[PDB]
């Protein structure tokens, strides 16, 4: 048999919509990832999507067929169990270009990540330049290019879109990133991808002494009908953690926390809470370590999580000092142009006054530039974010033509 552990890694899959993110995790893991109403409907991913599985390799078979997702050899000719390596867990993006926000909060949780181009459209499209420019922003560098659909294109056409693949990763952070070929809808080459994995997006060194921290970007009521009037339970919050660990039993808090009035004014109260479970997919566990997204039971009063309520948090231990800012510093640089349009302009200065759109770990602020210099700029936020560490990341966008664009990063500064 295989051990039952958490995933160890985050892989997220992003490109432009419908060039086959959330088929090709079907394809490696068997799952569907979308789950809202909405999402069934529009035949599209909306919020992030969610998939595990294990991997091993037989050890008497020839790679790539001797990679496997479940115990057995048997598709490789071998009777031999094979060899368990790891449980990986994908963090499946929207590439819709009003959802770019989503996007970049999911970024926040990947180790590595898979850009998924549609053999059978021109390259590269909006999307495919755009959330290329954020993993290098992100630093999310450990990537392969998948070039999906080639079911339904010739060879001749796509090795001529690989030569352009090539080319413009060329001069780039992604010179070297591998790119294969796969069909997500029909099963084929995906052994070559499960290798492509293991050889390129290894499993990153991991800080289990420094303090906890989870990123939330899930939390709901998993209360149902149906059940005993005392089976029920408190309200459940779902992250990465991104460093150190977690216990059930545990003493912890969410921060900024619940938006509360307090003294005439706005105010945001940490929510103190407890551990009750610990759960990645569909088993528990008593600790949890950075790697896949977790499922945190705690002893809230459901109401407080239901409806991913707590987005954009983070959990720390009770005790832990974490700065929660109404106003943040950035040392900031711009893009040149706008990638994401259809037709890519120049990027204008940031102006005081601007409403700007700041992505902070999970979260995504709306605030105004109060202060503008070289390097820095100034910003009231509308809600306070949680700055867990010196130099996090920040993404920042502004409203073009209708639409929120990233323009340009920085560091918040604490
Ligand atoms: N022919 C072909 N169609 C595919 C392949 N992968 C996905 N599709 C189709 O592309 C459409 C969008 O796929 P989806 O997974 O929703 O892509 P996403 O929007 O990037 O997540 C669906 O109709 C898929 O069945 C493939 O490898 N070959
Ligand atoms: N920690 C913890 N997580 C849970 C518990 N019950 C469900 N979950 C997690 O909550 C997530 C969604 O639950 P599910 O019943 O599948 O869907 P939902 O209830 O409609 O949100 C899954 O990832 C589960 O692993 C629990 O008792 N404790
Ligand atoms: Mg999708």
């Amino acid at each position: 048999a295989w051990p039952k552990v958490q995933p160890e890694v985050n892989i997220g899959v992003v490109g432009h919509v419908d060039h086959g993110k959330t088929t090709l995790v079907q394809a490696i893991t068997g799952i569907w990832t979308s789950k809202h109403s909405e999402e069934l409907k529009r035949g599209m991913t909306i919020k992030l999507g969610y998939a595990e599985t294990n991997i091993g390799v037989c050890e008497s078979c020839k790679k790539p067929e001797a990679y496997v997702t479940e115990p057995s050899c048997k598709s490789c000719g071998s009777d031999d169990e094979p060899k368990f390596l790891r449980r990986i867990s994908f963090i499946d993006a929207p590439g819709a270009e009003v959802l770019m926000a989503t996007m970049l909060s999911g970024a926040a949780l990947m180790d590595g990540a898979i850009l998924v181009v549609a053999a059978n459209e021109p390259f590269p499209q909006p999307q495919t330049r755009e959330h290329f420019v954020a993993l290098g922003i992100i630093g999310v560098k450990n990537l392969i290019i998948v070039q999906n659909k080639v079911d339904v294109v010739s060879k001749e056409e796509a090795l001529s879109q690989y030569r352009q693949i090539k080319q413009f990763t060329k001069g780039t952070w992604a010179e070297n990133v591998p790119i294969i070929p796969v069909s997500a809808l029909h099963k084929i080459n995906i052994d070559s991808l499960i290798e492509g994995i293991e050889e390129y997006i290894k499993t990153p060194y991991r800080d289990l002494s420094q303090k906890p921290v989870m990123l939330v970007i899930r939390s709901f009521d998993v209360n149902k009908p149906g059940t005993q009037f005392n089976e029920l339970k408190g309200g459940v919050i779902g992250g990465s953690i991104i460093q150190g660990l977690f216990k059930v039993d545990q003493e912890i808090k969410v921060l900024p926390g619940l938006r509360v009035e307090k003294q005439g004014k706005v105010s945001y109260e940490p929510i103190f809470t407890k551990i009750s479970s610990i759960r990645f997919g569909d088993e528990e566990f008593k600790e949890a370590k950075p790697g896949g997204l977790v499922a945190i039971g705690t002893y809230l009063d459901p109401s407080l999580t239901k409806a991913d309520n707590l987005l954009g948090s983070i959990i720390t231990l009770a005790d832990a000092e974490v700065p929660v800012l109404w106003n943040i510093r950035i040392k900031y640089n711009l893009l040149e142009r706008v990638v994401g349009a259809k037709e890519m302009l120049k990027v204008d200065p940031i102006r005081a006054k601007e409403t700007l759109m700041l992505s902070v770990g999970s979260s995504t602020t709306l605030g105004i530039v109060t202060s503008v210099k070289k390097d820095e700029i100034e910003v009231e936020l509308r809600r306070p974010v949680a700055v867990w560490s010196n130099n996090i990341r920040t993404v920042i966008s502004r409203q073009i033509a209708g639409r929120w664009r990233m323009i340009g990063w920085g560091l918040v500064e604490i």
